[PDB]
């Protein structure tokens, strides 16, 4: 069903700071072309969109897009089917969707001058990085090479252009400032559940260690593993015997231990190889990254936690990509998220 | 104040844009990170589109098109969290599209692996950016004559300055032709519709209408650039400082300009635009001459048989509006005047 009944909806900005240019502002002088003189710039703020059902039940859900993405990925699939925003408002949760600082409606910190530069200060780097379609195809495990699909794929074929059009670059905002914005949002919302994806996986783990209001985490294919400082286990290189996964993030154990106090689930899709795949770099990367996450969850459980890894094929769902929540079976993926929320009492008031 | 909204459906999609390519071939066995332009296809200049459809809509869908440096947020909520025009017009039984144009918000910002906007030797957009300060925006938007000051009658949601200015940012140097192209494609996709524009999207919406007969009406909140038939720009005075000018008017071929005479067009202006020259307040004076230029543009449309009008909100009994009347404290009354325009032309009936 596509129908939704909203008690209220809207959006707002939260977080960020200001930076200032030199000199003072004279309203009698030409304002355009724009100048840094006398300037205050608001930078690194985050965009937040909320939709609240009638008679909400349980905690609000905060959906946090992966790297180079926006809240669009929770609104609709590339072929136009309802995304998790609609599905979970229908499931009677208030739903927040964010565009983190540096992405989408979040702030991209640039001024009058070379990109990211405020006079002599580099706020973000002028040189950007950004995946190609080809790199994203293999990262997302549509298939082993660009243009090729795994036979079992749940990707909405024929909507490749729509899908890749949602992706873009991120400026070099410090991860600390991204975590800060979401901590401030969590303080504003109250008790809530973070639903993260890829790059926002590690960021959501960090937010939870700073914000007792985070009462649970579901992370779709997190990209960076997290461990207590000085307790990173041995992680092998890739099958090329040259490359490594993303360097695991290390946090003080007193913060890491907060992860044991809430239910945490990492969700993985299909077509991650069991054995080394030297011919397919990103397939092998996912093999080792998933392994690293298994050790991270184990470390949480050894501190008394309740941290689990859900492989969708074990639940009977075959062919999911790195975006299970926009795949053809995303309704079934959503049902498994509702199951997690229900078991942990996160769907009751 | 009235917050409930009932949607038959909602969602979002990407439309428009093109692809550009890097050199060489992509090898899936080589490290994919750090990202490389080698063998790369990049989708650039695409537009983000959100839609919310009421149950049993009445009349044409509305396409709300944010001003310069903005996003669809400005139609979703006001800075103090009151309902924006998206909610108000779904409640008014129109399907509502809100866009983030190419280069803004969820639209594409075309950059790659290299200095901003550069794909190897090709400059897609400039590496040097421009962006208003808070102070520049304060005076541009006519909150008051100088930063920190408010006009006596102001409808701005005072106290929410941080929320308001946080919504604004830079735009890369995407060609206006490609922004117009994306919206033409959207209008082809949705069918007959009304464009509701603001500031920088004023002139872009006029251009879209000349390329898309599905545009059945335009309401433009304080358009920033005037439009005239080629070679027929009237005399427009410089500003009171004797050296500055308004934005150079856009000139289009007469056969395209004439298409603007076939649909109802309304330009809406807020308050505190001076009648006489103001050399001490550059943006106030800029708005005086810009509004004058638009009055001449509308007259040119009407002399060709058009249905063009200028609504000064104070004349309608609304005092104190800023450059964003649709997020001001009286935005419900502003919305009522938009509903009036739609009703007058049957754009609220099936």
């Amino acid at each position: 069903k596509r129908k939704v009944v909203l008690a209220e909806q809207g959006s707002f900005y939260i977080g960020g700071r200001t930076v200032t240019g030199p000199g003072k502002f004279d309203p009698s002088k030409p304002v355009i072309p724009y100048s840094n003189e006398g300037a205050t710039f608001y930078i690194n703020q985050m965009y937040v969109n909320f939709q609240a059902p009638v008679r909400p039940r349980g905690l609000p859900l905060v959906f946090w897009h992966g790297g180079g993405l926006t809240g669009h990925i929770w609104e609709s699939t590339p072929d136009g089917r309802p995304g998790f925003q609609t599905l979970f408002v229908q499931d009677r949760h208030t739903v927040y969707t964010i565009d983190q600082p540096g992405r989408g409606r979040g702030n991209i910190p640039t001024f009058n001058g070379p990109f990211g530069q405020l006079e002599e200060e580099s706020i973000v780097n002028t040189v950007t990085g950004n995946s190609s379609k080809e790199g994203a195809w293999v990262r997302d495990r549509l298939g082993p090479a660009p243009g090729q699909f795994f036979e079992n794929s749940q990707f909405p074929r024929g909507y490749e252009d729509n899908y890749f059009k949602e992706m873009g670059f991120s400026p070099s905002i410090s991860s600390d400032e991204i975590v800060d914005a979401v901590v401030k949002l969590v303080t504003h919302i109250g008790p809530c559940v973070l639903v993260t994806h890829s790059a926002s996986g590690v960021l959501g783990m960090r937010v939870a260690t700073h914000a007792k209001n985070v009462r649970g985490i579901v992370a779709y294919e997190p990209a960076t593993s997290i461990f207590p400082k000085g307790k990173v286990p041995e992680i092998p290189p890739l099958a090329d015997k040259k490359s490594q996964i993303f360097p695991p993030f290390e946090i003080q154990e007193s913060y890491f231990k907060k992860l044991a106090k809430i239910p945490i689930q990492f969700v993985f899709g299909d077509n991650i190889p069991k054995n080394p795949k030297s011919a397919y770099w990103f397939l092998d990367w996912w093999r080792v990254t998933r392994y690293a996450h298994s050790l991270s969850l184990e470390a949480i459980n050894k501190l008394g936690g309740q941290a689990s890894l859900l492989d969708l094929p074990t639940a009977g769902l075959r062919g999911n990509t790195h975006f299970p929540f926009t795949d053809r079976n995303n309704v079934q993926v959503a049902s498994l998220l509702s199951d997690f929320l229900g078991k942990h009492g996160l769907d009751q008031n």
